[PDB]
């Protein structure tokens, strides 16, 4: 389910992950993960890839999270796979 503290997490994307983010404006080294799960769930609504599966294998988000495709409803997982493309603070 879950904790609310997660998303106060402080993290730097590496150079891929900061690449896309800075698509929707960011302009930070480091984010919080509220800003970083705000910024690619534009990314993903900008670019229609969403409309309950988001489809990136023609993306490089598909690229940063090594599927073709995956379920929002799979937090966790997804989670998962956005810390494999930043490093806490
Ligand atoms: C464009 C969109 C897909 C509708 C935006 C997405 N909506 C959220 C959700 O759970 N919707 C269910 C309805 N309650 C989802 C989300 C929010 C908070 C934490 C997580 Cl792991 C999450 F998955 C969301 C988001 O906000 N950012 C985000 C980033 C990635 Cl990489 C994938 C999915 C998301």
């Amino acid at each position: 389910q879950i904790p609310a503290s997660e998303q106060e997490t402080l993290v730097r994307p590496k150079p891929l992950l900061l690449k896309l983010l800075k698509s929707v404006g960011a302009q930070k080294d480091t984010y919080t993960m509220k800003e970083v799960l705000f910024y690619l769930g534009q990314y993903i609504m900008t670019k229609r890839l969403y409309d309950h599966i988001v489809y990136c294998s023609n993306d490089l988000l598909g690229d940063l999270f090594g599927v073709p495709s995956f379920s929002v409803k799979e937090h966790r997982k997804i989670y998962t796979m956005i810390y494999r493309n930043l490093v806490v603070v």
